[PDB]
């Protein structure tokens, strides 16, 4: 009888406690509640299926795999029981809430929302929001917009128009340079850090459809730190030795300003995990291989996973959604993105 908003808040709270986030964790859970209060008393079966997780869960949890002071993050979808996910009302309410209660910056959001959050979106989803926190640091909020709201062939037009509205068309060459597999490398999400602070970024997510690992390693080789050998190795290990993204595509995220400057790293590679393995136990084995040099990162990973999984890992896939890879100062930064399997049900035998 537990509601979605309470179930997710409890999972987030337990994960925060596992990561020893302290007071920062408590305030983070309160921000999650602020953002998901509007889900009402809905149970899982009352909400529309969400785009946040491939299994339709309306929340996804992500944790840093390495480093002291791990970050914890969530993404969610504004949703209302009985209302299609593409309806923009819930998403339009999140920004004034974050601006008013947390001092989030709405100026870039407001410049984009009229066109990217329209009343009659073409695609099935129109908005996600998220937050992240580390112990002792302020919570950072973000929004994702869909580049398909005017149909499939409008993503580049919509993206260029968004940069124009934000006064950053000087960033467009970053997008063009990331354009290798024309037609196959496609921007499909735009994210905004909802801060004014100097670190806030606009990011573009690209899909690499029908690519093998070497080709993906070429798109990324242009970004500092993306050593093709290390990138290929990460993909091959996390895909169980597969050399090509057969069905589910590779995804990259490009921080436009950081790709144009020098001091910050500007791209992130996302490897999908639920279709290239027999079950989440095999995915876990690949993470342990990948993190073998850091037994503490693995203990942390296992602790977070155990608090989010509620069935045996070997039963199938659906808990691990993605693992991401970014170059770091001394070591790569990896994150794991996990689903609560909100909608799964197991009836008794007939």
């Amino acid at each position: 009888l537990t509601t979605v908003r309470d179930a997710c808040a409890r999972t987030l709270e337990n994960t925060a406690r596992t990561l020893h986030l302290g007071a920062s964790g408590t305030e983070f859970v309160a921000a999650f509640r602020a953002m998901t209060d509007h889900w009402g008393a809905a149970r899982p079966h009352d909400l529309p299926l969400s785009d946040v997780s491939p299994d339709g869960s309306p929340v996804e949890y992500a944790v840093d795999l390495g480093g002291l002071a791990p970050a914890l993050q969530f993404a969610m979808e504004p949703l209302t029981a009985g209302v299609p996910a593409r309806d923009p009302l819930a998403a339009r309410a999140i920004m004034p809430l974050l601006a008013g209660r947390y001092g989030a910056d709405a100026t870039r959001w407001s410049a984009l929302a009229d066109r990217l959050l329209p009343d009659d979106a073409h695609g099935p989803h129109v908005s996600m929001y998220g937050a992240e926190v580390r112990a002792g640091a302020p919570i950072r909020f973000k929004a994702w917009f869909y580049l398909n709201v005017t149909g499939p062939d409008g993503a580049f037009n919509l993206l260029y128009s968004a940069l124009e509205r934000m006064g950053t068309t000087h960033l467009w060459p970053v997008v063009q340079a990331h354009v290798h597999r024309a037609g196959e490398d496609v921007p499909f999400l735009l994210s905004l850090d909802l801060s004014d602070d100097p670190a806030a970024r606009v990011k573009v997510y690209f899909r690499h459809f029908a690519a093998d690992v070497e080709e993906v390693a070429a798109v990324l080789k242009a970004y500092p730190g993306f050593e093709p050998g290390e990138v290929r190795a990460f993909c091959k290990v996390m895909m169980g030795g597969r050399r090509r993204f057969s069905d589910q595509p590779a995804v990259t995220c490009v921080s436009l300003l950081d790709a144009q400057t020098f001091d910050r790293t500007a791209a992130t590679l996302y490897v999908p995990l639920w279709t290239y393995a027999e079950h989440d136990g095999e995915v876990r084995q690949r993470v342990h291989r990948t993190l073998a040099a850091w037994p503490e990162a693995l203990y942390r990973y296992d602790s977070v996973l155990a608090g989010i999984a509620h069935r045996g890992l070997d039963a199938g896939t659906g808990i691990h959604n993605y693992i991401s890879w970014q170059p770091g100062r001394t070591r790569p930064r990896m994150k794991v993105y996990l689903s609560p399997e909100m909608h799964d049900v197991t009836p008794p035998p007939l």
